[PDB]
């Protein structure tokens, strides 16, 4: 069964055959669409077919489907599963898996880069200190003095779910958030809960507006431990505006390396609960969401005052105006410091090309319109006018519950 | 089976039971979501009638009453007899208001109950239709103090006697393809502008020519009619800081009056039911003016502002897009023509959502359409989880008449 998507700006029609290889559920039914819903210990019983499907995929990709190497590998995995209840991926399979998980991430606009991913195998890691070391190396390699390089570090896979490796931080580098007695928030409100945990775990908080959070690291199902990323490894960028000289006085900065660390990587049925990965920022992530979301730094007001906009009526579009200047400032600051960033026009334009290439070479490209379209200026980017089809392929990146809600404390 | 939606800005969680009433299909499946896809007999009829009458009589607190049962009996008999049936005025008004109430893509639904319904089911000719439409336009315009309205033409019989308004809106600008390769006026209307000419229209070949009406009564061939200019309220577009803006020669009409949809009530089909409300600023400034496949004026506006259009990263398009949208709102408000900005409208919709969750058990909503085409995440709807599902009465898309007309 074939499915067509239409770009309403170009009338380019594309045909999806890849959605047929999809197994996992969407949340949607014939009677309801959950397209805008944010989020809608395993036995041998289901493991081998999941392993087999992955290995069929891998061996097709390397043009060896049906080969003796293919068959022997299938046999070998089967035996290891029934003997040990799990299996180990080869390095080749791991690398292939991680890249394909990124390729399959329907909410990621940056996927044109998917084949250039540096995979760090951390499956020999055993302790939190070991995790700290690997992560430091990840940060140094990925940052590369501002010339950012996509990377992922993969810690050991889940066994019984009682020995999980987890990075408790949602991103490797994030700023602290502190709730004040007067109800106000100092720093990043998104991080208040996590900041509190760190403080409780013994972190001495400087209590500033931009304190880089410590790493909270869990190895082998043990209680997490605190570590401080060496500051010389944390690249930051002062935010100024090219024409507005007062903008620097807002005292804003951001870190250069977006490195998501709370997701779960699924490959051939194996679960990698600690797999921190990094790319580089699209400007709007910082300039629209991180600064201008009301539940975040929320600086639209102060920026608007300083611009002397008519803030009396919303129909002056003072919010829109201030939002653009902040986003201009973010891009300017990063470019000026030679730190890799991409604007939402460039990234969406690249995504469309990538998407079309994926349709031709792969039979489709699953894409979540709700997340692909940038959070400002939607319809003046070409993704807005692009019909997309959303469905789930493995290998994949999945959400997982926050470890503090599930963890069994050792003491 | 009882579904929750969360607002991630406020943590407010609403619970949806209304979705369980849904009948029609979304296009999505368990394996694939089609949320961003633009277009996904007597025995059929009586359950459809029943369902509607059931909800109508429940709405007036007379569910399971003599009046209810009688009407059910009467309609059942009339279906058995006539192979169709007619709505009571009360049912017609209720049905139309609820079609709007159910329009999951409409951000303006907080106004749903205040719809003026014009029953035009006595209409027999295109001239008649023209008269009715002129009355609608005049009433809804109200000298700039716009009032929502719908005019309902006779329901489908055997699909050979269809009433249709061939225009997609009662008021739209013509589009012409030049030999020069470009396009003058509105590119979206190039084909319809052609069919007007093919049918006998005399285009002024301008840039903002109000298109004539193309009216089809009783399945007959469509006829042309020129809306009295005095009934077409237009707004010259000027910027409250940039005096050069007026030299762009831009204007827009005050009355958005969608005329190409199909109204379904109780299984009955109204192929001709033009309706109108008032504009959200972005509809004109973002989509109509700055869409590449539309007036596409971003380039020229940017130049006039002397922005560094060398690199996308200067965000010059974004800057121009804002000012353009400032100007649209400024012009309408100055001329006292009703308009709403995307902030006010989205805020209103959140309140309406909460009202509906509170008083109806939910509110079908298509995030992809509700979130405005600029400044998305600084409007409250962006952070609002929504559930999309189809309820009846409803407005539906329908094929363009020319692709279908048995001439
Ligand atoms: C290299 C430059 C990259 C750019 C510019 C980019 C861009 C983005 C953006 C803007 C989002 C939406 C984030 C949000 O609004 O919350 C996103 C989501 C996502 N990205 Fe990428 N990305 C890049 C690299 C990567 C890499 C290297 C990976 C993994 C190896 C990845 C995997 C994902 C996943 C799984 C999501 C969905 C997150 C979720 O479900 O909440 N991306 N990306
Ligand atoms: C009174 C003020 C109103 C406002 C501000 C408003 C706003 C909007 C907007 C912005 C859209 C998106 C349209 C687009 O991007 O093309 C829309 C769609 C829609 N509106 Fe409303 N509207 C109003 C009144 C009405 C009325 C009176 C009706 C019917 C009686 C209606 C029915 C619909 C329907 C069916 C759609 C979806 C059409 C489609 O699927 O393309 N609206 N509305
Ligand atoms: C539930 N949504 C919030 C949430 C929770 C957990 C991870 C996450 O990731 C967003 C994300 C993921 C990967 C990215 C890679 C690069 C980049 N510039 N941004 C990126 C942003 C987002
Ligand atoms: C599918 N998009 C094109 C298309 C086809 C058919 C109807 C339609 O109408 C959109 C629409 C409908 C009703 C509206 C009422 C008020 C308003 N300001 N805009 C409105 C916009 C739009
Ligand atoms: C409710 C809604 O689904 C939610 O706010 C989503 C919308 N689209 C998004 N898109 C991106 N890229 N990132 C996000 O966090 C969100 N949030
Ligand atoms: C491809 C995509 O579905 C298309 O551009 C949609 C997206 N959202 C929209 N939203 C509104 N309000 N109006 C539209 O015409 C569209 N078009
Ligand atoms: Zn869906």
């Amino acid at each position: 069964r074939f499915l067509k998507v239409k770009n309403w700006e170009t009338d380019v029609v594309l045909t999806d055959t890849l959605h047929l290889k999809s197994t996992l559920e969407t949340g949607c039914t014939e009677h309801i669409c959950m397209g805008s819903i944010v989020l809608p210990v395993r036995t041998k019983d289901q493991l081998f077919p999941l392993a087999k499907e992955f290995l069929d995929q891998y061996y097709s990709s390397i043009k060896r489907f049906g080969s003796k190497a293919h068959m022997d590998r299938l046999e070998e995995v089967n035996k290891e599963i029934e003997s040990t209840s799990t299996y180990q991926l080869k390095d080749t399979e791991l690398i292939y898996g991680a890249k394909h998980a990124w390729r399959n991430a329907s909410r990621c606009v940056g996927r044109i880069q998917w084949s250039k991913l540096q995979v760090f195998d951390a499956r020999d890691c055993t302790t939190a200190h070991g995790m700290f070391n690997y992560i430091c190396n990840h940060v140094k390699y990925a940052t590369n003095k501002g010339n950012l390089r996509s990377a992922i570090t993969i810690f050991p896979q889940r066994t019984d779910g009682k020995h999980d490796f987890r990075v408790w931080n949602s991103q490797l580098i994030r700023y602290a958030g502190y709730k004040q007695p007067d109800g106000s928030t100092l720093g990043d409100p998104a991080n208040v809960q996590f900041t509190e945990i760190c403080i409780q775990q013994g972190w001495k908080a400087p209590r500033g507006r931009f304190d880089v959070l410590p790493l909270l690291l869990q190895a082998n199902g043990n209680d997490p431990e605190l570590f401080q990323i060496p500051p010389e490894l944390v690249l930051e960028v002062p935010i100024r505006h090219p024409k507005f000289d007062w903008f620097k006085d807002l005292g804003l900065k951001w870190y250069g390396l977006p490195a998501v660390s709370n997701m779960l990587l699924e490959i051939g049925g194996l679960e990698f609960s600690a797999c921190p990965f990094s790319g580089w920022y699209m400007g709007t992530e910082i300039g629209v969401r991180n600064y201008c979301d009301n539940s975040r730094y929320n600086i639209l007001e102060e920026v608007a005052k300083k611009m002397d906009l008519d803030m009396r009526k919303t129909s002056s579009l003072w919010k829109d105006q201030a939002l653009v200047e902040i986003n201009i400032a973010v891009l300017y600051s990063f470019q000026s410091d030679k730190v890799t960033i991409v604007d939402h026009h460039s990234a969406t334009e690249s995504f469309i090309k990538h998407m079309e290439n994926e349709y031709r070479c792969r039979g489709g490209c699953p894409a979540d319109w709700v997340w692909i379209v940038p959070p400002m200026s939607g319809s003046i980017t070409p993704v807005f006018h692009q019909e997309m089809l959303n469905y789930r392929l493995t290998p994949s990146f999945e959400y997982q519950p926050d470890p503090w809600n599930t963890h069994v404390w050792k003491g």
